[PDB]
């Protein structure tokens, strides 16, 4: 076992490190003189041009189908990387990437060579969204005797009929609410949307995927597809992620990713998995900043004694407790990602795996966050430090990607009641 | 031992709740149009008018100086009645409560007379504060060898002279940056304030308090009173705690309030200790609408499933933990205000139960409101739901009125470290 | 409300001090050298025995009942001080008030004549207890469609015949394994145990207790009452709990506590409702004996230092932790005796603050204890201190008693999930 | 980086684990009928005898040095599938190690050869013993200005005499009380043992390790040795760490460790820098042993109910929480022992490693099996299962080998005061 660094790895984490200090912090200024968060969002599109002009939008797409992704713990550096700088326009380049996953994750070189060509092409302000997640919530999709998402699909003819509401779903809208450059729909199958799911057919083999394209919303009625809202949010005050209606929306057959039923299922189950997997580098990059920051006021601040606060007893238990919060955190995701990518390990392993580690960096980075904000005392409230910006973008993650307490935590047990349940196979084998 | 409320704290709580509901609710649509930390504040003054037409402000003196506060057990079901609804102007209120503080304790009845006058008469919107932090922080302030407090006061004829900076103090500029109508500003004697502290006299001997009214502001030259910064705060939007420097400041010598020196610091240590029993009520009040919001939706929200999001056995183990917290905290806070009412006890062990109390309530409140988050999952991160507020506003408390990592922990400890420490007299007496 | 204990309060605490310091200390000479629980649970009789001639046993029964009971806050201190020295013998005593309770909280005078007669009558070495646990588990016990209660019950001529196990039940086997004086069968009624409980009954409609005497025992076939076993236990090693089988076991009609059903059901959940509030005081003895023990070495022991490791802030934050947690859980502990004693709240708002106070006392105790043990250091785990034995002690509360994980934040769920629940009506009325 | 086992690690696992299997299973039916601590331990040589002969004290000295180590994580892989099994004998080979590594890192060939002889023997049951530990702590020994180390060591023409006594260090007293085959003694050096230690001399430059044989002692006056008393502990019962009396002892000058001062601080301090990173896996065993007790359980067991207990959420929560521990723990340890292997990195980046791994495994180890006591319930606290012997075994490892409190907080929180502290050293190079 190596823990050691490639020079490609240590390049990238130059790379990032660079990008977010010279080219994101300069973000700041641009965002927070607008009204509303989609004013927010839309003033960042010049920083995320200046990503897709540094090959980060082509680095989300594997090598094997033209992007410049090396591994996933290449990713994990740089992901950490721009969130201790800003989270801003680093969400929107992240939810892109999970935007394209159902698509890298088919197994169909021709939709693959077809839809992935602008984001790996070095141009434009292309964006992507995996829209799942609906008002009423999903935490529950997949119960047998439930009513499933409420967006329905069905055949007419030789397309197909979306309806219904999605809500979260970062990018969605696209820049100007024209629609992301591609959207994949995650909807059940249901002939009479009407009429409430079948309490006798197993959930997972009623899910479609149907691809979106500014072109498809063209294509139809305008009132087909209507943005209801954008919600403002506590944290990540940048991102978009509307709320939004089909009515009648009609979408080629042509744009459906594979045949409905447990294979669509589990390219969904796929997606959110690797993104659960690399969510932690979010969550260690945003608590490395709390943390860093703490560090350097307990070193150069006496705060009216003698000695720097870091001597006193209290203070140091606070930032042990952040550092070894976050140094756990990054080997958690380091071990998560590199059991993605083990081709000799049995899917539950690797879906275990990633629980575990979207559940622990991401409740454990609140807590890193809440308690360097102790150590340096009444200062860390005020918005001359990074802290109330830190508070609210930390309190996302254990929320999101799907929350633990609903999804994550049940995903991980329902693995562990299976009579197969191998508890150390990624680390020891079968 | 009882625990049944009297009519009198009865109707105090219908009271509270029926100011907050019918007055409090209309604060946010004033000051939410306003664009920074003083504009915002300056939007509440109509509300604070309403608290003193309510005689609230009259309630913060007690009945022997012809104010209207019955007790600290019906000023903790005040707090908190207030609190669950709209921290804005409520802030405001506890600050001059805290302003009044010292005045209210000391031994002169010609001083209370004078300088409480336009708070029990239930006109205008008198505002008070007690000025203790500066921008070089105060946990050390009384450590023997130690820079001390940097807001020094030297005699001068018949009139003592300030100099220095003060930060956080709520309401020290007044309405209107002329100041509060009064401000117990505390100082360190020192003849030269360019020399350090000499280092071989205790700290609290050095200590006095300086009455400073708008009057007093006026008689003195525009620079000798400044204002240099207000912080935008992460929550409490709405208060006002200012950077104010004091160069060359003129005061009257007969608005000193004590004998400099052990007795001074013992006002501010009683002032602070009393305060600290009393946030608890501000604590809780927040934690217990994150909970009281958090189970109402999980009582009537299947989130997309088949039965109420409580019955989830993990959703439910979070309002346990949280109603858990609550009620040991509000135990606590009526048991702490009780111990310092009680005259038959020494003032070391009351200094211990209000650190307690502070120290837990605080601590504990924060916890309460991110599982409420996590509990409604998603959903709590959008602003149309009072989580990101109250996120906000709750981790003010183990930060503001002495953090209590720097100061109350130290306090505690100091009392537990004393040769007749009794850890259960509060309970047990003597 | 009123925290001030009563003079006849403050004589329960001396009278109950005296007693274990006097008394229990001298148990731990005897049951150390007897090598199996049973051995070491003969040894503690004459203590027991001291225990009744000091009226304790007596103290278990309230007034009108011809026993001496003054109150539940004077149960509560009792207790506390009994088990902050030894919770041998100590034990025995609440086991026996448990197994008394059905009798006590039974509204058929002529019954509890008859079987609280030697209890109250200060002679002899009575034992009580209540038989409800079972080796298969009973968290589920009211489950519909579950197996129920593995111990039934059917009635044949003029007495009920038992068959099943019983495991855990304290004192159930009585000093001699020819049973305790009085225990209280909790039985599933059953006409043919072969076959299993009818999943279209609601399982608390068929509950049945049957008082079994030393005489009923004596009055069955030799294999009809067999104890198959005595649990080694972690820690409480002077307890019994045995293993119990009923084989056709006769019991008189005239023994069976009151009509089968619902009534029964609700005279077993008071009583452990009612255990569930006191269990606290035995949690918070437990916790002090550490607390205290480590704050007077902390305040007397450098370690090597020049200074004592009280002075060491992270020692002290451990000690503070400790305190809140103990004044917090007597806190909750006395509310909730007051709340049971309140006649004029639901039964539903006091089982929610029995689950409450049992849940935060038994949990925090043991975080109390460790965390005791770790301010002390290596010393905290060598037998010639008294964390070893608290270590082992305090992990039984939160199982035993109705374990947190299994019953009590079930039964508080459910209370909770009912839709007039009045969260704050223990507090602030209805 | 990368995750995957050699052959040569996993053949290192399979041959712990049948050696675990067939040999350690049988230790405690010889040590359960035995009196006390000693007679525990002395039952424990045959199974060390077995040990020897499966090469498993060879395996604790590196290959350069005549032994059969082959790295740091084969030696955490051993020890990991030690104590999930049986910590008897087990601590007894790790305390072997720890006697033997300041001779293992020493540069002196001599020394090496002559007193490793016996351990790369595979033969008989040498134990050795870093005799460190004192009646009054240690926590505190490098402090300046404070008594120091309590052992002191005198020069006398041609040889050195000790003064004073040790406490807790693992197998010293060798199977019979006539010493362990090696034993570095280390001492505070003063001429005048009467003396009190200069408060001007940096502690550290008075430091000296002295290598004690049997034949030492037998070359010395009888009661210049004496053993006081063995402590009698909470949890690993047959280990023996002797209360030790050196009156006027006389040891050769050539068995002097290297020159007195920073060079033997430095031999301390590495020794249990590298032990702690160890310590790790001994608390993963432990809780890992827990944690599958408590899975086949919940995977099989219904507790009266009529789906198994896992598929309760409250109890997959816990499992979560423990799983969650268990594999953050396994990861850190391995990049500790990793970190200490790298040659291009600074010794205080590998001590703040070490330091941040012996906190977090033991810290969270304890937390791991009470939350699977309480997964289990009731059942967990009979010596039917293996949790109570787990509970008292883990609780040793915060405390041990220098407390998380007192000693590896404050190593720890020196390293991250220094100004050219590096954080992510480790993780992203120098
Ligand atoms: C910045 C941001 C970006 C986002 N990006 C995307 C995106 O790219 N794509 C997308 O599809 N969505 C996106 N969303 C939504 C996000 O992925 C959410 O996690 C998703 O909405 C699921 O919400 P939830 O986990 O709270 O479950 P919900 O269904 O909303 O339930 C909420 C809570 O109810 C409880 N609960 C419900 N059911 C159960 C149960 N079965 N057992 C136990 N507890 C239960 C839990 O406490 C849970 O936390 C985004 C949101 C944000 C803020
Ligand atoms: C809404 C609001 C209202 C306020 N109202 C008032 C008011 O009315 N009057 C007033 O005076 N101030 C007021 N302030 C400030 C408030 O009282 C703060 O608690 C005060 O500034 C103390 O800050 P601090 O506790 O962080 O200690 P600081 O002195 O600022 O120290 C900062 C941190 O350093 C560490 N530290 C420093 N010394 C030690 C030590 N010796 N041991 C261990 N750790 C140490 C601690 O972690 C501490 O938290 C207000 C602030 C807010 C936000
Ligand atoms: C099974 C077992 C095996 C052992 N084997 C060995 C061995 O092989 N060799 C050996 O030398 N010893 C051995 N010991 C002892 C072990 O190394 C202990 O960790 C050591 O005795 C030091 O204990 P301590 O950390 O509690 O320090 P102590 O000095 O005993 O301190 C006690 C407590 O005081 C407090 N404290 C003291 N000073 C400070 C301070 N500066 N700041 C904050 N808190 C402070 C801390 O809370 C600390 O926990 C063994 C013990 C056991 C149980
Ligand atoms: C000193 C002592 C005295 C005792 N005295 C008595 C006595 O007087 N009378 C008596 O009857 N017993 C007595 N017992 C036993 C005691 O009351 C136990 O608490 C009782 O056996 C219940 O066990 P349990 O709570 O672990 O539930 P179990 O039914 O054994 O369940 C075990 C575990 O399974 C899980 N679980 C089971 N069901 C659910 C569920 N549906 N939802 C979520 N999780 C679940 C939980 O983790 C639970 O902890 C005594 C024991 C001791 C040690």
């Amino acid at each position: 076992v190596d823990f050691k660094l490639s020079p490609s790895q240590l390049e990238a984490r130059r790379h990032a490190q660079a990008f977010a200090n010279t080219v994101l912090t300069k973000a700041s200024a641009e965002y927070s003189t607008q009204k509303d968060q989609l004013s927010r969002f839309q003033a960042t599109r010049p920083f995320y041009r200046e990503a897709v002009r540094h090959g980060l939008i082509k680095a989300q797409v594997p090598i094997p189908l033209g992007g410049t992704m090396e591994s996933l713990v290449h990713e994990s550096i740089i992901l950490e990387e721009l969130f201790a700088v800003e989270p801003a326009t680093s969400i929107t380049i992240v939810a892109t990437a999970l935007g394209l996953m159902p698509v890298i994750l088919c197994d169909s070189p021709s939709l693959q060579e077809k839809f992935l060509k602008p984001f790996i092409s070095g141009e434009g302000e292309p964006l992507a969204s995996l829209m799942h997640s609906e008002p009423n919530g999903t935490a529950n999709w997949l119960q047998k005797g439930g009513p499933g998402l409420q967006t329905t699909a069905r055949k007419v003819g030789n397309e197909w009929v979306i309806s219904g509401e999605k809500l979260w779903p970062s990018n969605s809208g696209g820049w100007d609410y024209k629609g992301a450059d591609l959207a994949c729909v995650v909807c059940r199958v249901s002939d009479d949307p009407s009429k409430p799911q079948d309490p006798n057919v197993d959930p997972a083999t009623q899910i479609a995927v149907l691809l979106v394209t500014r072109e498809t919303i063209a294509n139809n009625k305008k009132d087909a597809y209507q943005i209801l809202g954008e919600p403002e949010l506590a944290g990540h005050i940048t991102t978009s992620g509307p709320h939004t209606r089909f009515t009648e929306f009609h979408v080629p057959h042509e744009n459906l990713l594979c045949t409905p039923g447990l294979k669509a299922q589990g390219l969904v189950e796929t997606a959110f998995a690797m993104s659960a997997a690399l969510v932690g580098a979010m969550a260690i990059g945003t608590a490395r900043a709390a943390f860093e920051e703490a560090l350097v006021f307990a070193k150069s601040d006496t705060r009216g004694g003698s000695k720097h606060i870091i001597e006193h007893q209290s203070v140091a238990d606070k930032l042990i407790d952040c550092k070894i919060r976050l140094e756990t955190s990054r080997l958690l995701v380091w071990k998560a990602v590199t059991t993605l990518e083990d081709e000799a390990l049995e899917w539950k392993v690797k879906l275990e795996m990633a629980m575990q580690t979207k559940i622990y960096t991401t409740d454990v980075a609140v807590e890193c966050v809440i308690d360097a904000m102790k150590a340096v005392g009444m200062k860390s409230y005020a918005k001359d430090m990074s802290f109330p910006r830190l508070l609210n973008e930390v309190m996302c993650y254990p929320l999101f990607d799907g929350g633990n307490i609903g999804l994550k935590r049940r995903q991980m047990q329902r693995v562990m009641a299976l009579e197969d349940y191998e508890p150390w196979a990624a680390t020891y084998g079968s």
